[PDB]
């Protein structure tokens, strides 16, 4: 080794507004030439103490490595701590300017921003996904070692350590803080195991917030269990249940055979498909219109519509909105989930698909799907980075069918017997709850607002609420209301519910 690489300054990660999220902070690494340290043995106890180390263990280490010309003493200390060891004037001890990451928002954006390893290389989240952009390239400086390893002179500074590039995230730190606090509070109040909350800008494909509970302080990574490190919104796959019925309804409305005032008979709240029985959660209905099917979350109702239209039209919509499909985000450990397909769709698979059983999705897929519906049936590619020029997007559902589904979803939140807990102060809000049985449950609420001209889509996933109430509308809906209210206010969205 006659040439050494100067660690590059890792690029700044900021939120959409330039609020710092990952900052490269100067640190100092101490290394030694054992052949030189072996000539200053009386100095070892002073040095042993200065680096923390036990006196005899430190000496054993230098005696074993006595023939080597380089070893690390201690990596990434505070510059002043490094200074304090250099000030001892121990022959063979040399310093290196190094970089370590500091995460100002800490636990609030841990899962999204991720973290770097010992070597300042991206390991998790955005740190890894954008490692090439962030890392830059180290620089080579020529050194002059006589023979014993003693540095005489820096001959030629050929290549300079090119710093990493800045990266602005789509995340709004104000919305992220609001989402994190409200999800944390919901978990406490419901005695929940875990939770996820995703906020999307419907017009840009931007992830405005992505929070998971439990979270970790990335700055104090020691002791940590992977349960708090899981980026659940992108990794945890679940059956979306009744939250996918608006998509089955979109295929119904696009077929030409269905209108919202159409009536379905769901009595007695059960439907036998030979060996299999479709069962409604509440079984006190007979005739329901299409909005009623969504309000009462009738699996029987949607299965009957599904038999009429075919599972092919339902599969298509779900697939086009991104459920069980690649998000193109390239995040570490990102699960794609599953949208089963068939040549010939059997009656049982048709029903289960219509009501969200069998298929598995991520919180991120569900939010993106709701964003397409909120964005007048137009799907915009997902983004974790600030979007300056909006991509063209794909018309996945017709503007008219999307507008009708929106009105129905507004009625799911507003109408008698609906999800009144999702209601947003001064705005019309639209959405659908879900309760997936795992005897444990996953509480879901997906929606968007203002129901008039939608701006933001939101998915709230509450994993295992241990209180008497577990339905998505009891558990996840009040979280949506609070976070949606705060987000509409922060983005200065005009109210649509005035006289
Ligand atoms: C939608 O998510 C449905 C219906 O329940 N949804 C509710 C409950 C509130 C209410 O309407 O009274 C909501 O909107 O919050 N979810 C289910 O049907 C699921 N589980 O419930 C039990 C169940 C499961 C099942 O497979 C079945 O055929 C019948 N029942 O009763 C569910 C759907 S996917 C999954 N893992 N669970």
């Amino acid at each position: 080794v006659r040439h050494i690489a100067i660690p590059a300054h890792r690029g700044l990660i900021t939120d959409r507004n330039g609020e710092p999220l990952a900052v490269s902070t100067p640190v100092t690494t101490l290394w030694a030439n054992p052949k030189e340290l072996m000539t200053a043995k009386e100095r070892w106890p002073q040095l042993a103490a200065a680096l923390g180390q036990d006196t005899k263990l430190f000496a054993d280490r230098i005696e074993q490595n006595a023939e080597r010309e380089f070893i690390y003493l201690v990596r990434g200390l505070t510059p002043e701590q490094g200074e304090g060891v250099i000030a001892l004037k121990v022959p063979g001890v040399y310093s290196i300017e190094e970089f370590r990451r500091f995460y100002p928002a800490g636990e609030v954006v841990a899962h999204a921003v991720g973290f770097t390893d010992v070597d300042d290389r991206g390991r998790e989240g955005i740190e890894l996904a954008f490692d090439e952009w962030l890392a830059g390239v180290p620089g080579k400086r020529q050194v002059l070692k006589d023979r014993r390893g003693r540095v005489i002179k820096d001959v030629q500074v050929t290549k300079n350590a090119k710093p990493g590039k800045t990266l602005a995230l789509s995340i709004d730190l104000r919305l992220q803080y609001l989402a994190h606090r409200e999800l944390r509070n919901a978990l406490l109040e419901n005695g929940a195991k875990a939770g996820s909350l995703v906020i999307m800008d419907v017009k840009t494909g931007e992830i405005l917030a992505m929070t998971n509970q439990p979270t970790y302080n990335p700055n104090n990574r020691r002791n940590l269990q992977p349960a708090a490190m899981r980026n659940r919104a992108m990794i945890d796959v679940f059956e979306p249940g009744s939250t996918v019925k608006p998509f089955s309804m979109s295929a119904a409305l696009a077929s030409g055979r269905w209108k919202p005032s159409d009536i379905v008979d769901v009595y007695p709240g059960t439907l036998q498909i030979g060996r299999y029985t479709i069962r409604d959660v509440s079984r006190n209905s007979r005739q329901l219109d299409l909005t009623g099917i969504l309000i009462k979350s009738s699996n029987v109702g949607i299965s009957k519509i599904a038999f009429d239209i075919g599972a092919e039209s339902i599969y298509s919509v779900m697939q086009q909105v991104g459920l069980g499909q690649d998000t193109g985000l390239g995040f570490p450990g990102e699960r794609v989930g599953n949208l089963p397909n068939h040549r010939k769709w059997p009656k049982a698979e048709t029903a289960t698909l219509a009501y969200g059983y069998g298929l598995s999705v991520t919180a991120i897929q569900l939010a993106h799907a709701y964003a397409a519906l909120a964005n007048d049936g137009k799907s915009v590619p997902l983004s974790m980075t600030r979007v300056d020029r909006v991509p063209d997007g794909v018309q996945v559902i017709s503007p008219e069918v999307a507008s009708t589904v929106q009105g129905m979803l507004q009625q799911v939140v507003e109408a008698q017997g609906g999800v009144f807990r999702a209601q947003v102060p001064g705005y019309h809000a639209a959405g659908k709850s879900g309760t997936a049985r795992k005897n444990a449950y996953r509480s879901l609420f997906a929606g968007f607002a203002p129901a008039t001209d939608p701006r933001i889509a939101m998915v709230v996933v509450i994993d295992e609420p241990s209180k008497a109430g577990y339905f998505g509308g009891l558990v996840s809906a009040p979280v949506f209301s609070k976070v949606m209210a705060g987000a509409l206010r922060l983005m200065n969205v005009p109210p649509d519910n005035l006289p």
